[PDB]
């Protein structure tokens, strides 16, 4: 679609968005948009800096990322948030770990 760095940003975003496991489950589904404060109040009690993929996507679509590693840092904050709020035995916790590996593998390639 356009410039090298915009393309790299898009590739990072899409890799995490589109990832599917062996059963065809899209792990990013629950991460697109945070519920409201009344819907998930314990998250907002626990997490200093709320983050979801729609937030990252908006920032990206408005050309506000000046490098790739800023975008990577926002995803890492998202997954760190998930693994701070949720217990290790939860599925969302395990999904966050997987997608954090997906993110880094993508970044490693450029
Ligand atoms: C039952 C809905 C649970 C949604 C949810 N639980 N824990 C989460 O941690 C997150 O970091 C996160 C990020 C974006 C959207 C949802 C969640 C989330």
């Amino acid at each position: 679609y356009m410039t090298p760095m915009q393309q790299k940003l898009n590739e990072v975003y899409e890799a995490v968005k589109n990832y599917t496991d062996k059963r065809g489950r899209r792990l990013s589904a629950i991460f697109l948009r945070l519920p409201s404060r009344s819907e998930l109040p314990d998250y907002y009690l626990t997490i200093k800096k709320p983050m979801d993929m729609e937030k990252i996507r908006s920032h990206m679509m408005a050309n506000k990322y000046q490098d790739i590693d800023s975008m990577v840092e926002d995803f890492v904050m998202m997954f760190n948030n998930a693994c701070t709020y949720n217990e290790p035995e939860s599925l969302i916790y395990k999904d966050a770990l997987v997608l954090h590996k997906v993110l880094l593998e993508t970044r490693r390639d450029l």
